[PDB]
């Protein structure tokens, strides 16, 4: 079973991807376009096996390794079991992602489970841990210095 | 599996040996220099050997940022390979040994490592496909593009490893 992590660039996904496979698997930086290759990690939580799959920031792109990493971004949505949706916690106050992007959310598979998380706590002061927004399961913590990912990693295991 | 680093100069077509050796388009492949960055790693199995091939950003002075990063963690990869396969783009040099194309590079890996040359883009330079040796160093012909000559590396690896 596979979970893709996808959303903006720079919402920390590969930062993400790092602290669930607790190895330094992704180039993290502050540069938008970072990541263009799909990098995918084994791991598991406990009995259950899944593999968790971080991808190109979703945009428009000039950069021609990034248009086709975001090409190949959107065919892994395709195959995937759930979505994490990140999103950078900072860059607005919505917490319902029609709010905060309804395109990409209405480009979705039909009844691909979505999880929201709005990343980057640690900057806005946020309350960490899971909540819900319009049946959407919603969760707020910071991939850099961990804080809420293990809520994250229950959630797996109990929704899927 | 044990652990092969396909490491080497930009545009070598070290994703297009990712990708033969897989079975699938694993790897982002252009005519771009620098599109690897990140480390790609990809477990396969060669008549029941599971090994893990490892693709890793071309070796350049790099100007850009990200592609800096990609070539440390490409030397990190070869630090701690079982094999390095040493990916020559045949179109851009004639040389065989790789002490004349590129000593830097030999001279830096670790003592007991391994390696295995292999001269790329068989298919433009229309030199005869499959396995010698120079100096040591088992040496193999053939093109990630085609296919051709690739069956010959995934013996090597079964006999060798
Ligand atoms: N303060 C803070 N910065 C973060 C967090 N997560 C990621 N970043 C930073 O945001 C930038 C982009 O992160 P990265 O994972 O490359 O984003 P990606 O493009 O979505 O994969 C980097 O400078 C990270 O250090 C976080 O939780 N808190
Ligand atoms: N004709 C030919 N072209 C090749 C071969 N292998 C790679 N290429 C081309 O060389 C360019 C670079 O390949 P790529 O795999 O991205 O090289 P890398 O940067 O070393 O990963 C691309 O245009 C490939 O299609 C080959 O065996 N024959
Ligand atoms: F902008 Al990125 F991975 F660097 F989505
Ligand atoms: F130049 Al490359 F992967 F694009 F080594
Ligand atoms: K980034
Ligand atoms: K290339
Ligand atoms: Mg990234
Ligand atoms: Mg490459
Ligand atoms: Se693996």
């Amino acid at each position: 079973m596979k979970v893709v992590i996808a959303g903006r660039p720079n919402a920390g996904k590969s930062s993400l991807l790092n602290a669930l496979a607790g190895r330094e698997a992704a180039i993290v930086t502050d540069i938008a376009g970072t990541t263009r290759d799909v990098l995918r990690e084994h791991i598991h939580i406990d009995g259950m096996p899944l593999h968790i799959i971080d991808t190109a920031g979703l945009r428009e792109a000039s950069d021609e390794v990034e248009r086709i990493g975001i090409e190949r971004a959107w065919q892994e949505i395709e195959q995937a079991d759930r979505v994490l949706f990140m999103v950078d916690g900072t860059t607005t106050d919505a917490v319902d992602p029609a709010e905060i992007w309804p395109e990409f959310i209405a480009r979705l598979p039909a009844k691909l489970p979505i999880t929201v998380v709005r990343n980057k706590a640690d900057i806005t002061g946020e309350t960490l841990g899971m909540s819900e927004v319009n049946g959407h399961a919603l969760i707020r913590l910071s991939a850099r210095t961990g804080e809420g990912v293990d809520v994250l990693r229950n959630h797996l295991k109990q929704s899927m």
